[PDB]
């Protein structure tokens, strides 16, 4: 059998090169039908997991950490969420002035049409983020909503656990524990999917390379340079920067945490591959208390690579105009970039109203023709940054969990 | 830190002058958001627990007690219910003849024009408290069919754990003290909800007197008036005699279920309330075998204070037309307004479309534009009417469950 | 109190014989209200039981397994049943030409009119088996991707066991029994639902004999008699005769799983009567690794009973019209009957869209006034013949879960 680690690199460099021949021959849709379903399978399992895993592993996760440490983890990750979302739209910005995107292509106008959804007023997000119904949570995605109380009920339950009365004793670790082996199990079965992940894995780039890997040339090439070079030098200089400036090996951080990356980038789904982001912190060495916490919630806030693509798509569509922003401009990007990761938050079409709040703060709104038609062109090969940007996603929550798993003990 | 008891008060009373006073200068508006958004999270808050609450804490109270008690209880507990809504309805009439709300005014016609719901067979009502579906019922509000479930799981559960096998026996006990576990569990987040309280009292009814308080004034002051007088008449008539023939006292009464009386008047949701009415029982001392089924079924049927509304708004509805109700005619509102209880029973929008047809059945239709210009009047001060009898809604719940509780030991 | 077995029995004939008989002095709708509301509470209280049933039992049936041994279950039990469809739709045929249904029959054209309903594509049926949430699946029926998880759940809790670890081990314990906890008190419920069994039994029959019972007689006679004396015939030939090559006794078979037979009956739903036919299987000795797995499963895919009626469906049309059928043509009704059984697998509906493409394949679309009209008639004593149909529709996933668990130990 073997790997795992190489054998899930054997599907991603076989499934890209017998991609993107497959489907510069002609037959892209032949690769829709046959090849994907396969992939789509291994992202439902994963995603099969999600719900369960996140939920009773952060019940457990709050019995683990004294309630004010857990405040404590919660205010670092944050502050760490935000200012690595700052420095993704900064480098953006940066990238797309040393590759010019699109700077002598004027498009032709009268394409695709596009209609922004509107972003929830913040108050509204932020009380949503209280579920009515647990069981209402649970039962239908809501990621942010099932952690708030995960928390709540697992600071009651190490409350009830050290009461005086040991009737009421037994009643709070029966349920503890139990939910525990939900987790355990979880985290079994996380395994047992992931011994599928070369055939899914080899399935879902097979798709992406042949469907989109044929229009990754020509003025197209620059953007996808200007983000995946992008995308590189951020792993290298805020990642790799803060995980030596806080005692810990970068080399041995990516060797641990390639199953949570690699899935990551495949699935193209941060929250997708979530249950291989934890299983990869376990390993890692870090407390429940923490990892449970910090990575659900840097699913859904830490869109590193996505504010990095937020950077350099807002500087495409602004050349093809002939548009060019200048000194002051350049910085009111990276404001509503870092506000669009919480004036989302929870609700669903994040990257697609998120880019639409950004794009508009500037003056580029997506419902003139001319914005609409080369956003468009982005568009057609979206899923090619799509999987660099989520592996960059997750590599920033994973990064953040090991340094405020470091500022603890 | 201290209240609790007091803290809430000193909202209650701030919160009112501050409202008042703002919302006259015109800044209602400023009160809507900014202030109301801290009240609303205090409201989800408590509703976070009324689902795992209601459910936890009665498969655990069919546990502690004996099938024939139960179902004795419910007897008793339903003929309460029927007698005091009844009771609220008659004082709701009397009271509207001893204060004239609308007597000499003739109305606007050609506002607001309103549709009424259609009330749900009685047969589509009865047999949908057996729900199809124990996860979805769970899943999504249901708080009628999580009741049946709980209590059939309840006695099933009882029937297991004396079983003449000692490997079943085990199965039926783990599940129980874990259920029982969440139970224990959601009373200790109560406590913890209940500490920012103080915050949400203040803006939950600093919004109302801001938004509604200003309206307070005019032929709509016989109508609050008519409305409060009988509620305040209907505590200290049918409550408080109820109380002293049964051997409990009432002063005591008051004081241990001030604080499921407080957030049932700001939040104005008889299950929005449900945590703190729970706990305010447990802390009163009835078993958990009692009231964690008759409190969840008061927060459905007995709607006490609105029946008293109810009584005030079908008399406020025809003096705005000049037709007076007779007295074959006053009679015919007792039954239908009682009726009404069980018509809605578990269906949403019950306060509204059981109005609808209490004034239908007296000869009121609410699609008449002379009645819908009348009602639209009445609407001006809904929330403002909608706390006094949502605080005697959940007194009736409390007075019924501790009747019961002396008609047992 | 006595029956049971017996007390059912005396309100299935009294039932039929009050129901044709005041059915046919006109008060079929009399039925419909007051009598019918006392049938579907007894249904109502079955289907309640299916969902917790079904997963709870189902955890501890791969606990109870090796997973080796319960792929080889399936394996076996899906050749079962795809061999006893094929053989009801050959059976149906042949029956079908034995007695001719509407041979000389020529219709009146323009009645009712129907659509059929879309077959969802074979890959997003099988892919939809694998939930992409498990609280979802559970919260609203999902039969499949509910035993999915189940068997995934339930391999995992039976590895994390036995880890060298004794902090993990008490973890998988408390959660397996808790689950079985929640199966065992399923299997409770369902004694005392089946105490209830006698009322519900005598309702539902009285409903369906009252209001299609008089439209039995004339052509349409020959339509019933085709079909049940087709069922009866399968018993006494598919199941009597593989039962008996494999060994266990086909007149003590019926004897246990007659209470899973006779609400199987008057029920109309094979989930409906699920929580019946596992009890059923439990008391025949059955280990809970097979028949929590098997029955489930056979409530989706094994519609014997159901692929009989098609047989006798797909020539009660064609003779209506006049078009005979060929000796290649009756071939191609068999396969697409069986073929069906997949096509829609999940899908609900499955009764009615599978036929439809039954009769598309032979050359009879369902679109055609011709057929339509024709296609009406049926339906006039459609509940009269899904009754037997549903019966051995159940008896076929008994007599699959014994053969299963002779090959075995
Ligand atoms: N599915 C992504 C969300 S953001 C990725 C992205 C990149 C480019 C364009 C659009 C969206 C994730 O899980 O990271
Ligand atoms: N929210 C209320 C429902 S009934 C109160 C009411 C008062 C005035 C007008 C309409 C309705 C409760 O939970 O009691
Ligand atoms: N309720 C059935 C579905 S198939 C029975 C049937 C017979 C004749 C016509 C249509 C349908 C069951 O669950 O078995
Ligand atoms: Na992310
Ligand atoms: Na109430
Ligand atoms: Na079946």
């Amino acid at each position: 059998e073997y790997p795992v680690l190489q054998k899930i690199l054997i599907g991603l460099i076989l499934g890209a090169i017998v991609g993107l021949i497959l489907g510069h021959y002609g037959y892209a849709d032949a690769v829709k039908t046959y090849v994907k379903p396969f992939g789509d399978l291994f992202v439902r399992l994963l995603k099969m997991l999600v719900m369960p895993i996140v939920f009773a592993s952060l019940v457990v996760g709050a019995a683990s950490i004294s309630p004010a440490r857990l405040g404590r983890v919660g205010v670092k990750i944050v502050v760490y969420y935000l200012l690595t979302s700052a420095f993704a739209v900064t480098l953006g910005i940066i990238m797309a002035r040393l590759f010019n995107p699109g700077a002598g292509i004027h498009l032709a106008v009268g394409g695709q049409q596009f209609q922004p959804k509107q972003a929830p007023p913040l108050v509204k997000i932020l009380l949503d983020i209280v579920p009515t119904n647990p069981f209402g949570a649970l039962a239908n995605g809501q990621v942010l909503p099932t952690i708030f109380f995960a928390i709540i009920l697992g600071i009651a339950i190490t409350y009830l656990m050290n009461s005086e009365n040991e009737k009421v004793r037994k009643s709070a670790e029966t349920l503890l524990d139990a939910i525990n082996g939900l987790a355990e199990a979880m985290y079994k079965i996380v395994n047992g999917v992931m011994q599928y992940a070369p055939i899914g894995v080899f399935a879902l780039i097979a798709y992406v390379m042949a469907e989109q890997g044929v229009k990754v040339v020509g003025e197209l090439a620059k953007v996808t340079a200007a983000v995946y070079v992008g995308l590189t030098l951020q792993i290298l200089l805020v990642y790799f920067v803060l995980l030596k400036i806080y005692g810990i090996d970068p080399i041995s951080f990516i060797k641990k945490a390639k199953d949570a990356m690699l899935t990551a980038f495949v699935t193209r789904s941060s929250s997708g591959t979530l249950p291989v982001t934890m299983r990869v912190a376990k390993e890692m060495g870090i407390s429940e208390g923490i990892y449970s916490f910090t990575l659900p919630l840097g699913a859904t806030i830490n869109m590193d690579g996505t504010a990095l693509y937020q950077g350099v798509c807002t500087f495409f569509i602004a050349n093809a105009l002939g548009s060019h922003l200048t000194v002051g401009q350049q910085l009111t990007i990276v404001l509503t970039a870092v506000l669009a990761s919480i004036g989302t938050a929870g609700v669903p079409g994040a990257g697609a109203i998120m880019l639409a709040m950004v794009l508009e703060s500037v003056g580029l709104p997506l419902t003139d023709p001319n914005v609409a038609a080369a956003y468009a062109m982005i568009l057609g090969i979206d899923a090619i940054l799509d999987m660099g940007c989520t592996m960059v996603n997750v590599t920033g929550d994973l990064t953040g969990t090991a340094i405020v798993a470091k500022t603890e003990g």
